[PDB]
């Protein structure tokens, strides 16, 4: 089930930049306790960009193991070469992950036909459920509703993580896909609006440090208690924004460390330690949300 | 050396998507005869995106081999993880390439401080000249003149391929760097304007098929004969545009096939075959350039 | 009451470019019959830009007269000089119009403080209800939520026509204003989404030629029957878009003439007659909506 | 005549927002002494927006009177209704002005065909030289090079003030027009780059306060001495930017007051007094330019 508050979980690292298992276990336990619906392992927020495919796989398998059946795990499987997307997706075949989150090729800027071919080929080499992921500001590429429509016709392409923040997409996509195709926000600041328009949940950065509020907000939203959800949202909104005061996941990793959830806020270059001014910004926002 | 018309050469492939050595030979001879200044190997137009680092290195080594000292070769060495940039660069230590073209990290959207640390670390791990590469439309990331200025103080950071098409950047960068830092256009359509404002040459997609004209145009511009250079540019202008009618390098690979310069116009997914409408727009552009 | 489907009514002209009273009467009767909630007289769609203030006033007074108490009339009162906004607003004082629609100054690009001062001064010279109007693509100016908040504190500033198509504004504005402040869409293509997020109606261009469907859609929306409303919307959507195939109100005036609702589709320069290709586009869209 | 440094002169006002003749005299003498090429009267920087057409005409006539044949005067004649453009232009028939500066219609967003018909009709109703004026950020409308090309075929359409800051426009326009059509920058910050690409001068806000430097810089550029011109430009550059730290002409009116060139820095709403933060940014910029 790909609904509700789904965390794009940080990959906690030791001071050397390698996965820290104690901190991962702790984060996973926190999400199990907190009511988080599922975990996305090595998405954008999990530093897919700076992990090689072996390291990437190690983190996913380790996340799966530690989740220990208590919470479903979705593997990030994006690559800008179709052959590499297939090959990464194959690692997780018959593994216990429940689906894949797969981003539009970045940098090489395919046509809509190229995007169609890319995702169709990936979905054909797998039985795993596929969630498409559109994030033009990172990729240089925009997966348009008409093409989500085409791809939704492939049996195991089952959802989209829509990160544009362009709310008109929720109903442009909905009208082109079956009732069971799932529409997830990839933008925390607009994700409650997204759900109010008919979206089914959010793949959240905010949920890393505010898992309980996020899960409650998404459940309120799903029950149509939009006014009640919005009280939570307005408490989380400074966070929704300030977790991007510097490049994700620089802010949210610091926040995790500040909350005692991870041992170190280490990232891999080209991500750099949070600035002193970033700290104070994110600290303010944690306080506003009643977490500090 | 890093001046004039520098070709971002296509990586010619057989029907199976593998580097075609015989086609790479025709192309490399074509540039030796046409007065091209240097060859950028496995840049963007070279399908850096869809070559794994070992195929990437192959193509660079084969290019060096075939060029046989007749024309200098620059390796594309861009990666969005600093560690991977460094280890890619180290691949080409002692290789015979004259420098590296290294793009801002794509997808992960580092700060300017992160770009600084990225490029600094890369330059620290090599003796080869480094040409920075800014192309925000592909990367999600914009390397700003103030950061180019800091980086230009590093001994072997010697130039920038500036591909925004924002021509105010020429003299913003030029103000901040020494007289020997090279400013190269990475946008054919605005490259003559770029040179006329003080740029030193172009890393060119058009040069793939219009090598002699590109070489003459850039020499005229270097001499200050802008009116005469502009005459050539106006013939090339449709080509400058239509080589991007569908994602690069789809149109320019097709153009090379149509001229007999490569055996097939095959690309790797997510790049897809040229459309019929595209064929006709490109063929017209080539005729306008007097090339067919 | 400033809710439901509110038409931004064309100013029908004879072949000389002067208001045509027979066609105006006919349009007003059509809106009375059709269930249209209120009329906005000489807004953008009513060619405020090419009417002088005397002509502007004549059309408003004539519209009021013909409405004959059957349907409320809102006067467009925008001007980019505060003195002229006040002076136009004064014409309609004690006239029988029920409120004013007043746009952000265009061309001169005021600060948010300037916007505050502008609207506060206008509201102070009148007892009439004020609906602010934000349309950055026409004005060069963007009235932000925080400033709508400030102005909403002025007694007779009672609503906003929000034309950005940026749906995040609905709840950013809502959380800053009292429950009785009215949020109206100024963008037909996103207006049902706007209402689903908490908006109270739409100031519509589409409603000119599809008044009955629009009024029904808005009533469904207000009752929370969003799925039912959307069937209507999807029938109207080609219209929502193609009424801007050429600059408004060129398309919608042709459509009015095609439907027999006005005698001529004459506009004032710089608006030009619909192109033959525009005709066919708008005709297609009228057919899709079941109006032709 | 329509070359070099042309000043978009402020309209100096007393405390009551009325044209101050004594201040207009100081300014006009300042430009005669500083070698300014010509004076644009009641352009954008001249508060065209908030002057009614009769005050507008006054200020133009007073400017002509005070200039006393010592420096040529161009009238701003822009209006978004073609009829109003024509009747404004006819106001200045036989007046002594040397030409007109006429902006694309703002707010109503005409097609390119509409812009054509607009400017054609205006040029047909006068013998005075017409300088087109493109500034999309204010108007919502972009007059494209292909339409400039058509219009340049009209006898008395002799030039363009191009204010996009998009420098590719210089030679796109230049390709399409005769050698005697003038291309003028309407963007100070990029005006030297503009001239270096082939532009003939600048209609300048900076010239209000840096007249002698602006005149020298433009003469050097006209002579091809770009390095020497650039030295001046780099001193002026903070001023080029900070004169737009708050909406034009708020900062430049304040600068004029601070230099003693005008008695008050009063503006008309919706322009508001300069902030204290603005004061300090401008004062610093003026010191950097060596003007204080
Ligand atoms: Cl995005
Ligand atoms: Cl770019
Ligand atoms: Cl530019
Ligand atoms: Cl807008
Ligand atoms: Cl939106
Ligand atoms: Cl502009
Ligand atoms: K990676
Ligand atoms: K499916
Ligand atoms: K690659
Ligand atoms: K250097
Ligand atoms: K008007
Ligand atoms: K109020
Ligand atoms: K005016
Ligand atoms: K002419």
């Amino acid at each position: 089930m790909f609904t509700g508050s789904i965390v794009a979980i940080v990959t906690p690292m030791d001071e050397k930049g390698n996965v820290c298992r104690a901190s991962l276990k702790k984060l996973i336990d926190y999400h199990v306790a907190s009511g988080t619906s599922a975990i996305v392992s090595v998405g954008t927020t999990g530093e897919s960009a700076t992990l090689n495919h072996d390291e990437h796989a190690d983190v996913v398998m380790m996340t799966l193991d530690l989740a220990d059946g208590r919470i479903p795990v979705i593997a990030g499987t994006g690559a800008n070469a179709t052959a590499e997307a297939i090959s990464l997706t194959q690692r997780f075949n018959d593994s216990g992950i429940v689906g894949c989150l797969t981003v539009t090729p970045y940098y090489n800027r395919p046509s809509q036909e190229g995007l169609y071919q890319h995702f169709k080929a990936i979905a054909e080499h797998t039985d795993l459920p596929q969630i498409l992921y559109n994030v033009p500001s990172r990729t240089g590429c925009d997966l348009l509703p008409e093409t989500v429509g085409r791809l939704a016709k492939v049996k195991n392409i089952i959802g989209i993580k829509e990160a544009t923040g362009n709310l008109t997409r929720v109903n442009q996509i909905k009208e082109l896909v079956s009732d069971d195709f799932v529409l997830l926000s990839g933008d925390d600041a607009s994700a409650l609006d997204f759900m109010q328009l008919g979206g089914h949940g959010v793949i959240s950065v905010t949920a890393n440090v505010a898992a309980r509020d996020m899960a409650q907000m998404c459940k309120l939203a799903a029950e149509g208690h939009f006014a009640e959800a919005r009280v939570i949202n307005q408490r989380l909104m400074p966070l929704h924004n300030k977790l991007f005061v510097e490049p994700n996941p620089i802010p949210v990793k610091w926040a995790c460390k500040e909350l005692g959830l991870v041992a170190t806020d280490t990232l891999r270059l080209p991500m750099t330690p949070i600035t002193d001014s970033g700290r104070e910004t994110v600290r303010a926002a944690l306080k506003h949300a009643g977490l500090l």
